[PDB]
């Protein structure tokens, strides 16, 4: 009767809905099941009276902007994504208080024996008296300036991405506590039983004594000068982004330690003695010359049972980008309107970074040759965001790194120019372009191969070595003359022979068929001929339907298995693959007639 009200007044688009809502409420009128669960049907309003009975109601996403009263023996009160600006009174032997993403600003009264609250992804500004007997508060994605007085038997407190710039005193049980992504100048005194401790990209400059049992510690981008004694049962230790001039002694147990972009100049002797399993990166801190050849010693003898480790060698602002492109174009009005596309600090900062390079110390060509690729990025749109979204890094670390990422723009560059079609009218162009990029390709793996045989890594080090040492003898031309720290890249002579041997052996037996799946190969093919190719892809698309089904009748039905998710991956996956082969045949021929004369060595 409330309810039929109710159903009466839908949108004619809620009324099936709301019907079945009724349906489940007279169910529990009509059973004595006291849970109720609206459903997800687009409700822009409940009725007035809900069963008096319910102990559960769980409200998903809808439309709502209201709720009605609450049912007043109701124990547990759930809701989704809706609009709703407020809360009705809640019920007095509420115990657990759950709502998210809801445009919410604050909240009711909070019942004495309320346990858990889930608050997180509304708006609030402020919160309510927290009960004594509050076991969690989970209140992260809000508007929050400041939290009340924590409740004495809290034993979890999330708020990260508030705007909380102190925390008030922590109740003796907290387990957890996780308040990254605030504005805190400080922590209070931490609890004893606290396990888990994340506050990353606060303002902490120090840290209070760590508790006994802590294991988890991530407070990276602080403005952190030091941290106080690690207790022996930490396993995490992610403080990179932060001003430490030197690390405490290193728990045996600790399971990973990220201390990248600190002022670290030597290294606890502790570090060699963590498991072979640890994860350590030291990327991008001063570290004395002593002690990155004492490093290099421990990690290259035979037997050395420690750690993979990271390092670079960064060590330890951003103009208008027209004045970071004019230092390098030959006599910039364009690089004005560049300035406001996005990315375009990012590639201003790294223009500024190239010009402290070895290839601007070494070769007085450089300054010309990154004016002519300058003025080509300035007439293909296309290009130059795809060039400055990769500034991104290069500007992360060291000189090298810079270089390295130069080279990815160049390589960018030339697979961009032909797709785009610039070589449809010099084959052998486009013919220069693949074989380098294949070879280009073939380095990559190389040189990932290589980083997985050294215990201690510059990654981009590695793989710009094999780049820069054999730019020569493989015809690299998107890559510069020059670098800097070759002789911390742990590639030897030995090495860069294989690899040259390597890549000439598979370009001789590999890159007819190579050629075949390029991607820009296919953009010009399309173009020259957009029939046949159209086609093809039709045909590729058709023969994998039709093997499926062959697939299928012949090999699942008579199983087994043709409801079987596992059996139809498995043939889904053999009709892509022979589709493709025969896709591959129909180019074949095609490309023979376009390519064939440029095929020769």
């Amino acid at each position: 009767a409330v309810w039929s009200a109710w159903r009466r007044a839908a949108p004619a688009e809620e009324s099936r809905g709301r019907a079945a809502v009724v349906q489940k409420m007279r169910a529990c009128l009509n059973n004595g099941n006291a849970v109720l669960n609206v459903g997800e049907s687009g409700l822009t309003t409940l009725p007035d009276c809900l069963p008096a009975h319910i102990t559960t109601l769980v409200i998903p996403d809808n439309n709502l902007t209201s709720l009605p009263a609450l049912p007043p023996e109701l124990r547990t009160l759930e809701v989704s994504g809706n609009q709703l600006t407020s809360l009705p009174v809640l019920p007095p032997g509420l115990l657990e208080l759950s709502i998210f993403s809801n445009p919410l600003t604050h909240l009711p009264a909070l019942p004495s024996g309320l346990c858990k609250l889930w608050i997180f992804g509304n708006q609030l500004t402020s919160l309510p008296v927290l009960p004594p007997g509050l076991q969690e508060l989970s209140v992260s994605d809000n508007q929050l300036a400041s939290l009340p007085a924590l409740p004495s038997e809290l034993c979890k407190l999330w708020a990260y991405n508030n705007q909380l710039t102190s925390l008030p005193m922590l109740p003796s049980g907290l387990q957890e506590l996780s308040v990254s992504d605030n504005q805190l100048a400080s922590l209070p005194t931490l609890p004893s039983e606290l396990y888990k401790l994340w506050a990353y990209n606060n303002r902490l400059t120090s840290l209070p004594a760590l508790p006994s049992g802590l294991k988890e510690l991530i407070v990276s981008g602080n403005r952190l000068t030091s941290l106080p004694v690690l207790p022996s049962e930490l396993k995490e230790l992610m403080v990179s982004g932060n001003r430490l001039t030197s690390l405490p002694m290193l728990p045996s147990g600790l399971l990973s330690l990220s201390v990248y972009r600190n002022q670290l100049t030597r290294l606890p002797e502790s570090l060699i003695h963590l498991s072979s399993e640890t994860t350590v990166n030291l990327e991008g801190n001063p570290l004395s010359e002593r002690t990155l050849q004492a490093l290099r010693e421990i990690t290259s003898a035979p037997g050395y049972s420690g750690p993979i480790i990271r390092f670079d060698m960064a060590g330890a602002e951003t103009r208008a980008l027209h004045l970071a492109a004019a230092d390098w174009l030959v006599p910039a009005d364009r690089w004005h309107m560049f300035g406001q596309e996005d990315n375009a600090d990012a590639f201003s900062l790294f223009l500024d970074r190239l010009s402290e390079t070895e290839n601007f110390i070494k070769d007085a060509g450089f300054k010309a040759q990154i004016s002519s690729w300058l003025a080509q990025l300035a007439e293909d749109e296309a290009l130059r965001a795809n060039t400055f979204a990769m500034a991104t890094e290069a500007t992360s670390s060291c000189e090298d790194r810079v270089t390295f990422f130069l080279h990815q723009m160049k390589n960018v560059q030339l697979v961009h120019n032909a797709e785009k079609g610039q070589y449809d009218n010099d084959l052998a162009a486009l013919v220069a372009t693949g074989r380098e990029m294949f070879r280009l390709g073939k380095l990559e793996q190389i040189a990932r191969e290589k980083v997985r045989t050294l215990a201690l890594v510059d990654e981009i080090e590695v793989w710009l070595a094999y780049q820069n040492k054999l730019k020569k003898s493989l015809g690299l031309t998107s890559v510069t003359s020059e670098m800097r720290f070759f002789d911390v890249s742990g590639v030897t002579v030995t090495d860069l022979q294989d690899a040259e041997l390597q890549v000439k052996a598979a370009e001789k037996s590999e890159f007819r068929e190579w050629i075949l799946q390029w991607g820009p190969l296919h953009r010009v093919l399309e173009r020259k001929a957009p029939e046949r190719v159209n086609a093809l892809r039709e045909k590729q698309i058709s023969d994998y339907e039709e093997t499926y089904r062959m697939l299928s009748d012949t090999e699942l039905r008579p199983s087994g298995l043709v409801g079987n998710t596992d059996a139809e991956r498995t043939i889904g996956a053999r009709a892509m693959e022979s589709a493709k082969k025969t896709f591959l045949d129909g180019l074949r021929p095609l490309v023979e007639e376009m390519l064939g004369s440029y095929l020769n060595v």
